[PDB]
């Protein structure tokens, strides 16, 4: 099965821009969420999942079709809390009712990616609303209890290889583990809505302990109050992602540049651009224009 990218009629950068600059607004505007990490995180964890269903060996799941918005998969326990982040969206989707979903759900994720001081993400458009019967089975979405094998497995399936995997990881600077969603609990760090590297400083410098959370999970625990999971903490395990993680740790450029390279391709997995589609869109921050 082939998804051919089909631009919603007559739209260009600057309707694109709009829909960007509304989410940003809002992501400023709704700022008390999560006691005041706000919704950034939460929209990059759902352009994640929303793209992370996909499988490279049948183009199912994957970004294009937008179908967290059908019962089976916002009903995945691996998506619980990701409600939050549709719930933010829904107001900019009814003001721009002629975006498709997934652009969205992708969009929203750049958007916070950017707004939170991140790198450029370029963005295409073009994803199709398909219908339910189209959206994946839950369980294609990573456990958090496992160790550096498993996650260099899952991420094959994902067409990601070791230097993709630690980039992406590094969005864990971002916001929190939430007992009641995922059973786990805290912050990777201290800056939960700024886009840094510090996901790197904090596993290579930290004190961690391996204790057990009150839901009786294990995770890596720092004094500072900071937690890893398991398969975070399996990248400084690992010899070969722990070279990486140094690398990351210590060039800020580096990271940004190739976690804006894996972003954009897990947000694209599965769609085919046509060669005459337009090229990726590289939105202006509110910051930029002045706004
Ligand atoms: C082995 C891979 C991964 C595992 C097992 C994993 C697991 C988790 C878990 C358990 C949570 C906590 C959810 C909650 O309790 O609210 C979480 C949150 C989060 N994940 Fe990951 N994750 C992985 C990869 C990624 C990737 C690739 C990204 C994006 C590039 C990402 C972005 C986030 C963000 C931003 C949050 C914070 C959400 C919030 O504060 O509401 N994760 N992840």
């Amino acid at each position: 099965l082939v998804h051919v990218a089909s631009v919603e009629k007559g739209r260009s950068y600057e309707d694109f821009q709009k829909v960007y600059n509304a989410i940003a607004l809002k992501l400023r505007e709704d700022d008390e969420y999560d006691n005041y990490i706000g919704y950034g995180p939460v929209l990059v964890r759902l352009a994640w999942h929303t793209s992370g269903t996909w499988d490279k060996h049948d183009n199912t799941g994957g970004s294009y079709g937008g179908t967290y918005r059908f019962k089976k998969e916002f009903n995945d326990p691996s998506n619980a809390g990701l409600q939050n982040g549709f719930k933010f969206l829904e107001p900019i989707h009814k003001e721009f009712p002629w975006i498709s979903s997934g652009d969205l759900f992708s969009l929203g994720g750049v958007t916070a990616v950017q707004e939170m001081q991140g790198p450029k993400i370029p963005w295409r458009c073009g994803r199709v609303d398909t219908p339910e019967d189209t959206t994946p089975d839950n369980g294609r979405l990573p456990d958090a209890d496992k160790d550096a094998d498993y996650v260099r497995t899952f991420f094959q399936r994902l067409n990601m290889n070791d230097r993709e995997v630690v980039a992406l990881m590094g969005a864990h600077a971002l916001g929190k583990t939430h007992l009641k969603n995922s059973g786990y609990e805290g912050p990777w760090g201290a800056a939960n809505n700024v886009f840094t590297n510090e996901f790197y400083l904090n596993l290579l410098n930290e004190d961690w302990k391996l204790e057990k959370n009150d839901a009786n999970n294990e995770q890596w625990d720092s004094k500072s109050g900071y937690m890893m999971l398991p398969t975070d903490y399996s990248l400084i395990q690992d010899p070969k992602y722990l070279s990486i993680v140094k690398e990351y740790a210590n060039d800020q450029d580096k990271f940004f540049k190739d976690f804006s390279k894996a972003f954009e391709k897990l947000l694209e997995n599965g769609i085919t651009f046509p060669k005459d589609a337009p090229s990726p869109f590289i939105f202006k921050t509110l910051e930029e224009q002045g706004l």
